[PDB]
């Protein structure tokens, strides 16, 4: 690799860091510090859910000042937004220096890239008082919420329920970077050109951040911005034992060996974050796609914040700030989190509809060396009873690292290696990275120049610097011809040696930049638009998944399919495009642990399709640090192993026994929950709902959960899993949340009920840690298969998970995985629940059965059969009775049933064999 010993900008280093935590120094430290911007009250008008304004900011001891558009949106789903702008730049009164070309205005085109819906203006929306000194404004359900606007000095303060949760500019930290030129006196010294990683920032519009502080008032947690390896419940950053003495960073980077617990920027960029205590919950998205800073302290109220004669109630103050572009937040109101993530994916988007072989387990690492090689490994699982569902091939498939090319030499057949894949239903993967090596011979290359469609430097040259192929230009797909290029060269006639299970690795798309500053493109670099780098950074690896996506839509006429994209740098609405990893973890076990509230982290911030690398990329697990991770692994949404090129090959056949045993049984629980894995996405798909959840979220009543980062409940399940990240332990003790009853997934022994508590679980090294809730019902698939698509046609069991009120509730989601076909109704969508002895199934969405034509998948679905039931916390009247009666499509059976009653800690349950009813229709089974 070519940097050996990295540099990245501390913040004093970053020169809008530093000035902006030296605003923040001056504003805390000031006796009676007034925030220099007052709203002009007469440039005020309210109509149809929206508040616009002029605010003043005094820029000197003349009393000059400069304007300040402000826009404050009430919106039908009860978000606020506000946006904050700069007169004179939308005028385009200012002078670039450098005899710069980049854009005058503020960057403005973040909403264009990442809100999709949600943007209906509330004319229910009124202003409920005014006077000369202030506004508020009610608005959300049945008018509940309340904004009052204070004009001088500027503040928002955010209510609901008889109290102010969010407060803007409560600490008086808001600093918009009005233009000036360069002149000297008639501390500017981080102003202009500045020097960082080899690089000089020509910096052609001078200071321009944007910030604020926003107060979560009585909030003591705080959580998202990912992606960092930090805790779920964010630290504080401005110093204290245990905290951190720097912001929180957002400027996706390819960061070599990342280090555990710091607030350092990692490869994405998510600027969400919500405030979580018991029974209420908040939240903002702060919509800036430039290098973003987020500062985060706690205590009292008062202005010292461990002063005594004050109430101990906890607020915590964060000060976001931004290099360039907009002031632009979005305020969620909650109550619940459920409610915060929702709303949010409804702005910027749900999880897409994923391709569900991508659902399995992934088989990687840096390299398989040929076609044979991969064709072994594929060999190898199956000797081993070890499924999965994809082969991935990293960069040394290239021919000599030009992308849609193959290593003649050492693949010289990739589409009889995608034929034997076939055999089984699996799937090929290939990277293709952004950047485009400069040589000759490569029409590539040659159509991205002469189209004009890389990025370019501060003057307007093409740029050019080195990765994986040595000297290279990027593809600049912020511009929409490059997308559109970039479609054509994905045609299966066109990519040779593609073809239809053939899907696509995004990497190195911060962009990585082997001689840049950071590691990337210059600050000065100019996108299409004429957008500075600086700019659109964040953006970057967002365009890029999106070209690919696009691309994978339809490769040859008349297909139409559900791309595959594993990206490593994201933004806000990656969840639209595809799968995220972690990126360079490291194989110890610290990461293993890391890895959890990562995963986490991503799912609360509307992205869940998620996983870090099993095993660690960097160096040589253990034996069984190994098998720990894989037993981590299969509750990643994204399960992929993966291993850098200076490690040893581990494949999972070459661990050796016991391991391989355990290992192979990991796998084929991530299996027998496929159905259940595939419902979770839908419900992501449907409203953003994540795919594994904290106890934040599962749990709002539930203090002693805020922080919890640990366990998780997967999907609809009710299931509850710890997986064991410690060396050499042999048990775990798991968080109970509630005083519902749970149970041992894989012995019935009841863990715990009646109240909740610490519970000590075994779990030496062949047990996988996994808690079943009462009240829930879920969907498996028993029967082993070498692939997902194997399992396709299989029968299902349900386990109903029964506590004390012998009641609960669960579903189930199926589709053909491959098509867009589920928007016109193809799919069967069950609702479970079982109630006074009886298990249903209806359609989840209350369907007609005639009001939709049955097409191909639907119809072979009709063999498809619910099999097995087994009831776990089954009721003793139930004992001696030796059949149940099914009833479905008009017909009425007898089905047998054991009853096992209760012994020791074990639960009474019983098991229904061959119930025999076809899964898309409704059935009635009457037990007792
Ligand atoms: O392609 C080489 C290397 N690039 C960086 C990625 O994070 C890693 O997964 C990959 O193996």
């Amino acid at each position: 690799e070519f940097v050996k010993e990295h540099d990245w900008k501390k913040c004093d280093q970053s020169g809008f860091c530093r000035r902006n935590r030296a605003y923040a120094d001056h504003a805390l430290s000031a006796i009676s510090w007034e925030s220099p911007y007052k709203i002009a009250p007469e440039t005020g008008s309210f109509k149809d859910g929206q508040y616009q304004a002029i605010i003043l900011k005094t820029i000197n001891d003349h009393g000059e000042t400069v304007r300040l558009p402000l826009t404050v949106s009430f919106l039908e789903s009860g978000t606020a937004r506000v946006t904050i702008d700069e007169e004179k730049r939308q005028k385009g009164e200012i002078e670039l220096r450098h005899d710069s070309k980049a854009r005058k205005e503020r960057y403005n085109e973040a909403e264009q890239w990442v809100i999709v819906g949600g943007m209906t203006l509330d004319k229910g929306a009124k202003v409920d008082y005014e006077d000369k000194t202030q506004m508020t404004v009610k608005y959300g359900p049945s008018s509940k919420f309340e904004a009052t606007i204070k004009f001088a000095p500027f503040s928002i303060d955010f209510k609901r329920d008889g109290a102010s949760h969010i407060k803007f500019n409560d600490q008086g930290l808001l600093n918009i970077e009005h233009w000036r030129p360069k002149i000297d006196p008639p501390d500017d010294s981080t102003w202009w050109e500045e020097s960082f990683g080899g690089n000089t920032d020509s910096k052609p519009r001078g200071p321009e951040s944007v910030g604020l502080d926003i107060s979560f008032v009585g909030y003591e947690h705080v959580f998202g911005i990912p992606s960092h390896a930090s805790p779920l419940s964010l630290k504080q950053t401005r110093g204290g034992e245990g905290n951190y003495n720097e912001p929180y960073r957002m400027y996706n980077a390819d960061v070599f060996e990342y280090i555990l617990d710091s607030p350092m920027t990692l490869y994405g960029s998510i600027p969400f974050m919500q405030a979580h205590r018991k029974d209420s919950s908040v939240g903002i998205f702060w919509l800036n796609a430039a290098e973003t800073w987020v500062d985060i302290t706690k205590g009292k109220d008062s202005k010292n914040p461990l002063a005594l004669g004050v109430k101990s109630k906890i607020t915590t103050r964060t000060h976001w700030f931004s290099e360039s572009g907009l002031l632009d937040v979005f305020v969620f109101l909650g109550p619940t989190p459920k409610d915060i993530i929702s709303k949010y994916a409804e702005l910027t988007g749900t999880t897409a509809m994923p391709q569900e072989f991508s659902l399995g387990y992934h088989q990687c690492r840096w390299n398989y060396v040929s076609d044979e090689d991969v064709k072994d490994v594929d060999r190898k699982m199956d000797k081993f009873n070890m499924p999965y569902d994809v082969i991935w091939l990293d960069i040394e498939y290239t021919d000599e690292k030009k992308y849609f090319t193959w290593d003649k030499h050492s693949f010289k057949d990739p589409i009889g290696m995608g034929k034997q894949l076939e055999a089984h239903g699996r799937k090929l993967v290939t990277i293709i990275d952004p950047h485009i090596k400069n040589t000759n011979n490569y029409p590539v290359v040659d159509e991205l120049k002469s189209k004009d469609l890389a990025v370019k430097t501060k003057d307007g040259s093409i740029f050019e610097g080195w990765c994986w192929p040595g000297s290279s230009h990027w593809i600049d797909a912020f511009n929409p011809a490059a997308r559109e290029w970039w479609k054509g060269l994905f045609k299966y006639d066109k990519f040779k040696g593609t073809m239809e299970n053939t899907f696509i690795w995004n990497d190195m798309n911060e962009p990585s930049v082997f001689n840049g500053p950071e590691v990337t493109m210059p600050k000065d670099n100019l996108h299409h638009g004429n957008w500075e780098h600086r700019d659109v950074h964040n953006l970057n690896g967002m365009t890029f998944q999106n070209a690919t996506y696009h691309a994978l839509l339809s490769r040859k006429p008349g297909e139409h399919r559900r791309p595959f994209v594993l990206t490593r740098a994201f933004f806000a609405g990656s969840q639209r495009l595809g799968a995220m990893w972690t990126g360079d973890n490291t194989a110890d076990w610290g990461y293993l642990k890391a890895s959890i509230p990562m995963v986490l982290s991503q799912g609360i911030a509307g992205f869940p399709f998620a996983g870090a690398d099993v095993g660690g990329f960097f160096g040589n697990p253990d034996k069984d640090l190994l098998t720990r991770w894989y037993q981590t692994g299969i509750f990643y949404p994204f399960f992929r192993a993966h291993a850098h090129i200076d490690a040893r090959r581990r494949e999972p056949y070459l661990t050796g026994e016991p391991y391989n045993t355990i290992i192979a049984a990991a796998l084929r629980l991530r299996y027998s929950l496929l159905p259940s894995w595939y419902t979770a996405f839908r419900h992501a798909h449907l409203d953003g709902t994540p795919i594994i959840k904290p106890m934040f979220y599962t749990h709002p009543s539930e203090e002693a959960g805020l922080p919890i980062d640990d366990q998780f409940f997967i999907g609809n399940t009710g299931l509850l899993a710890k997986p064991v990240t410690d060396k050499d332990r042999t048990s775990v003790d798991i968080w109970i949340p509630d005083s519902e009853v749970y149970y041992d997934y894989f012995t019935y022994d009841i863990i715990s009920a009646a109240k909740s508590k610490t519970a000590t679980l075994d779990a030496p090294l062949e047990k996988i840690p996994l808690l079943m809730r009462g009240g829930h019902v879920f969907a498996r698939r028993d029967i082993p298969r070498r692939s997902s698509a194997l399992m396709k046609w299989d029968p299902y069991t349900l386990v109903v998970v029964l506590g004390n009120d012998r009641k609960a509730e669960g579903d189930l989601y199926v589709d053909d995985g491959d098509s867009f076909d589920y928007e016109k109704g193809q799919y069967i969508h069950r609702r479970f629940i079982f109630d006074a002895n009886t298990l249903t199934s209806a359609d989840y969405e209350g369907r007609d059965d005639a009001s939709i034509k049955e097409g191909e998948w639907l119809k072979k679905m009709r063999t498809v059969n619910v099999e097995k039931i087994i009831v776990v916390g089954a009721p003793a009247a139930w004992k001696g009775k030796k059949t149940v009666t099914v009833e479905s499509e008009g017909k009425t059976w007898a089905a047998a049933i054991e009853y096992n009653p209760a012994e020791k800690s074990r639960a009474a349950f019983a098991v229904v064999k061959k119930v025999g009813v076809r899964v898309g229709a409704d059935f009635k089974i009457v037990f007792g």
